[PDB]
């Protein structure tokens, strides 16, 4: 609320980090390497961003990523399509979202309906090479399914601020070359902290 | 031109990585650590971004970063104030830019007038804790002066896509904890490459 913009800004950061592999490129430089071919990336302009959860954080994400020319679609069980249209998000049923997205970001609470919202079934309906962000709640993205989708290339990259257990004991996701991560930093700014 | 957006997008990525230390946090997580205090960050909203160079790239950066609530000021000797106003950038003489900025990004050619545009003299006129981005040309920021500013805290962080020599033989900047780096990836996208 007081921390909505901190959250939204970390999410946008993560999206940019996935498009350009900035954390991986920094690690590579720090290891003494100069690896230009390895870190060929993608432009955000013209890509589709699906936003699951169209509350304050999701809305803030949307208007920022609209400035980059992303097409912003999404889903929210409460917010009407005319209202989301007023902040530039096209609402579609979930089943229509999966195959359209280049990026997916989640901004929901953790409920039975949202636990494993992204799972083996929903990854298989995604466009091959989708990139996923979870800066909301650990478990919205099923971690097992995410790992399997990273291993197959079905998911080209994930950015995780949050984990089912914190700190995470299973390290397979964190250690993956296409996963970027933070120790639950979404609200960790001097401004959010200092009301 | 064809690569203006790729450049702009990397620059904005780097600004977000400086505000939130996403590359350093990823490396930390990958080393099995969970270091939440260490990576307390800042919000972009309400901060001033100084844009030196107000051509296509600089303009694209400005309108992206305006969506985050940054105040965008800048300088370009050849772009009229009226043209820059049309994309929300207030032009000021260089001497007025330095003390205002929380972040400074450069989008100029490498000319005698811009070589060491950020040097010891201009760092000393910056607000303490300025963060700097160079995704333009190696040598616009004097590397020696940047290291000295990082060591004193005058500069709180820097993001470099480009170096005076490539790959850099002096590793003190790349190795600094508050420096994020890439192996000259500003035009490395499938879209820029594939006209
Ligand atoms: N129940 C929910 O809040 C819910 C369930 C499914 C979803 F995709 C979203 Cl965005 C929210
Ligand atoms: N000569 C130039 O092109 C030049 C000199 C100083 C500057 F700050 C800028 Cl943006 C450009």
């Amino acid at each position: 609320n007081g921390n909505s913009l901190s959250a939204a800004e970390l999410t946008c950061g993560m999206i940019m980090c996935l498009a350009r592999q900035i954390p991986q490129a920094t690690a590579s430089m720090k290891d003494g390497k100069w690896e230009r071919k390895k870190f060929m990336g993608t432009e955000l302009n013209g890509k589709t961003l699906g936003i699951l959860g169209l509350g304050r954080i999701g809305r803030e994400v949307a208007t920022r990523m609209q400035s980059f020319g992303m097409k912003t679609i999404g889903y929210d069980p409460i917010i009407s399509p005319e209202v989301s249209a007023s902040f530039g998000v096209q609402q579609l049923p979930l089943e229509e979202i999966w195959p359209l997205c280049d990026f997916i970001t989640v901004h929901t609470p953790l409920l039975p309906s949202t636990t494993g919202l992204l799972n083996d079934n929903t990854f298989a309906q995604c466009k091959k090479g989708v990139r996923v962000v979870n800066c909301a709640r650990g478990g919205i993205v099923d971690e097992g399914a995410l790992l399997r989708a990273l291993q197959s290339g079905q998911c080209a990259g994930a950015a995780l601020d949050v984990f089912t257990e914190e700190p995470p004991r299973d390290r397979a996701l964190v250690d993956h070359e296409n996963v970027i991560s933070c120790p639950h930093l979404g609200a960790s700014t001097k401004e959010a902290q200092s009301r």
